[PDB]
């Protein structure tokens, strides 16, 4: 999901 970029990791 983009949670996963969400603080970039």
């Amino acid at each position: 999901s983009v949670a996963g970029r969400a603080q970039g990791m």
